Formats: structure tokens, sequence, C-alpha cells
């Protein structure tokens, strides 16, 4: 349980927040906490006058506890109740947990370093890192996004939101292939994800089913950023992603792509939730060469049962050059929203998640590493993985325990 340090703190935690220039309207105000504590207070122009006799008052002082509080934390596998497994992958596996503190409910994505040295994958752990501290700001409801990472002597533990529905993949092995109507709901959520991953410069590179995850109500979420990069920076080049959802500029080699790479996968991904199968494997043949050079030569077949509406979108995102495809013309994800497709959606209401969706998870059921050693140089690569996210943890203390810890540690200072 959180016990927030004695309000003699106050004083220290001033001079540290002043010598940052973090004591002023604009800082605190927008800090979650700040809020809070600034509303607790009002009921009891703003930049000035206001906000100065906030300051001086006790509530400040609170404040000042729980920023104490925020900027030591140092969490360990102690801090979690983790209890069963619910996914899997080559360098680890995922969890469902309880953070013991707060009694947030998360998922643990626990990757095992001997298991990433014996592979070679430190720098894809602390690209996953390093995508998810940039896509998880904004509390986007579309993407499955991480309030911390931390390590411990032998893993690597990203916290992200936790998705009990199970994925796209596994979903259409059950429900079968969808029809327009329902197929129009996951790409309405599916396209709000990529947008705020495409404002943060991040091409995501690896949509499909299986990284569609689903939460108890059925709404979805983008899943999994290990293969994502920041194409600011440099451009990727690389043939990355899984061959029947990859655009011609991905597969191409020596092309450089940006965030456009995205619109071609949600493209093909559309297209197999209503048929199946990527619209360039053509008899589900395993040969990834014939997949491949259907997608880069021979435009898309689609089938005339289609609407014409369905066709227009599809057409538009399956474009071979980016000069041509919808969210790659100038106004980027809006494009595809402004879709004949997508007449009928208001698009305030999607990214409320007040429509309906159309499956709701039933109920789940119920070495290698052995010669690896881990020396100093190999925990030395993962010397900057520990983070926070600021707005993440207080969110979490603000929907949990605020009140309670507010209200007890009033009785211990009167
Ligand atoms: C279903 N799920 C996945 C699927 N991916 C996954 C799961 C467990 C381990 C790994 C894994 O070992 N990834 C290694 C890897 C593989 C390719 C590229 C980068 C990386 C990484 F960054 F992890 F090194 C992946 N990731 N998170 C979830 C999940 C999230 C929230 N709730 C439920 C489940």
């Amino acid at each position: 349980k959180i016990l927030l340090p004695e309000p003699s703190i106050r004083s220290v935690m001033q001079k540290y927040l002043e010598d940052r220039g973090e004591v002023t309207f604009e800082k605190i105000f927008s800090q979650k906490l700040g809020y809070l504590l600034f509303r607790d207070f009002c009921l009891n122009n703003l930049r000035g006058d206001v906000f100065q006799k906030f300051i001086e008052s006790d509530k400040f002082t609170r404040f000042c506890q729980w920023k104490n509080v925020e900027l030591n934390i140092h969490l360990t596998m102690n801090d979690f109740s983790v209890h069963r497994i619910i996914g899997r992958g080559g360098f680890g596996e995922v969890y469902g947990c309880r953070k013991a503190d707060t009694g947030k409910m998360y998922a643990m994505k626990c990757l095992d370093k001997k298991r990433i040295k014996m592979k070679q994958g430190e720098t894809l752990a602390l690209n996953e890192r390093i995508m998810l501290s940039l896509v998880s700001t904004g509390d986007c409801p579309f993407i499955v996004c991480m309030s911390y990472a931390f390590h411990t002597p032998d893993k690597l533990s990203f916290i992200l939101d936790l998705m009990n529905g199970g994925d796209l993949h596994y979903h259409l092995s059950q429900h079968g292939v969808f029809s327009e109507a329902d197929m129009r709901f996951y790409a309405a959520e599916i396209i709000l994800g990529l947008e705020h991953m495409h404002n943060r410069f991040v091409v995501y590179r690896d949509l499909k089913p299986a990284n569609i995850l689903l939460d108890e109500h059925g709404h979805v979420r983008i899943s999994d950023l290990g293969l994502a990069c920041d194409f600011s920076k440099k451009k990727p080049h690389a043939s990355v992603g899984t061959h029947g959802y990859m655009a011609p500029e991905v597969l191409q080699k020596g092309v450089a792509y940006d965030s456009s790479a995205d619109w071609f996968s949600l493209g093909c991904m559309l297209f197999k939730l209503l048929r199946g199968h990527s619209p360039f494997r053509q008899h589900k043949t395993k040969d990834k060469h014939e997949i491949d050079r259907m997608t880069l030569t021979m435009a898309v077949e689609l089938p005339d049962s289609f609407s014409p509406e369905l066709r227009s979108l599809l057409e538009g995102l399956l474009q071979r050059d980016v000069n041509r495809r919808l969210g790659c013309l100038g106004r980027g994800a809006q494009e595809v929203k402004e879709s004949p497709f997508f007449r009928s959606l208001d698009w305030q209401m999607v990214f409320l998640q007040k429509y309906p969706p159309p499956l709701i998870p039933p109920r789940g059921e119920v070495e290698d590493t052995k010669g690896i050693k881990l020396l100093d140089s190999d925990q030395e690569l993962y010397r900057n993985f520990p983070l926070t996210i600021s707005e993440r943890w207080q969110q979490e203390v603000a929907e949990t325990v605020f009140d309670t810890i507010n209200a007890e540690t009033d009785r211990l200072e009167a």
C-alpha cells in the first residue's frame, strides 16, 4: 500500500521542482493529480493570483507528497501479484497481474534475458521499450500502451494495458469471416490506433489479425510494437512485417518508406477479416515468393460480392504506388475516415467506443537457456530500460487510492 511521506517533505520537494521550473500553472494543472488538488482547493486570471494562493496552501503540500512517491518508484516482481499466462512469444510470455499497492489490473510482458542473449535480440527488446514510450501518452484506447517498464536480474518487464478477450487471429478460427458491417467496426477503431502512432512518427509494420486484441466487451487495440520504428530519424528500408501484409515499398529491397506501409497492411488485414486470407495469397499457397510477387506486380483482385463503397476503400488502401494510396496523399488518416465505406460513422462516437462490437469474447480454459551466462556487459545494455509514464501512474492513482489515501493521510496529520 502507498504510504505518503510526512508533510515536512514539502520544502525539499518544492526546491526540487522549482530548480526544474515545474512549479507553474501549465506544468501542475496539466498533470492529473495536480489538476485534482487544485480543483479540490478552489472549492475551499488563474495563472497568477489563484495559483500562488494554491502554492501556499497544504493542497500543494499534498501534491509534493504524491510527487515524492512518483519520483521514488522502483518496481520489482514483489510489487505485483502475477496470476496466469495470457500470451507467448520468442523471448518470453505475458501474464495477467494486479499491482499490489493500487490494486489495478495490468498485463505483464516478461521477456527472459537469457533467451534474448541467445537469439541476439537485445536491440529488438530495447526497441519495443522505446516505441511503447513514444505511443503511450495521450491515453489512446486503441493501442495496448505501457505504464511502466522495469527489469530484474533475469527478466525484462513491460506493464501494459490488460486485454483478456484474445486476438482476431484466434477469433477468426472460431467466429469465421466477418460481414462488411462487422469489419467496419474493427477498421474504425484500428484506424484511430494507427493515426495516434503516425502522429508520433511511428510506422507499425506488423498489422495483422493476431496483433489486434479484444477486451471483455469486444473493443480492440493494436498490440506488440516490437517491429515498429521511428521513421522521422531515418526512413526504414528493411523488409519488416508478415508476408501478405507488407506494402510494395517494404518488399522492394533498397526502397525507403514511412507510415504509408501501414495503410497497405490495413487493406490486407480488412480483406482477411472478410475473406479468410491475404488478398495476395490466391490458393493458400505457402510459397512466400509467390505471395510477394502478386503484391508487387499484379493489381489487387476483388470479388464481385463486395459493395461499391468497400471496393473504393480497398483499392485505395491497396494502391501499389504511395502517390495514389489512401492516407498518403496529404491529409493522412483523415483521407481513410472520409471513405464512402465509413459514410455512417461519427468518429467521435468511434473514439468514445459507443458502437456495439460484433464479438463479445467467451471464457478461456483455466530448457533452451541451459548454458548461457548473464555477464555485467549484458546488464549494462538494459541500464536505461526502467521507465514510468507520469500520466499513467497518476491516472492509476486517481482511479484507485487517491481519495482514500488523501483521507487516511489527513487523519495522521490532523
Ligand atoms: C498477446 N500479447 C503479445 C504478443 N506478443 C508477445 C507476447 C509475449 C512475448 C513476446 C516476445 O517475446 N517478443 C519478442 C520480440 C519479438 C519480435 C520483435 C520484438 C520482440 C521484443 F521486443 F519483445 F524483443 C511477444 N504481447 N502482448 C500481449 C498482450 C498484451 C496485453 N494483454 C494481453 C496480451
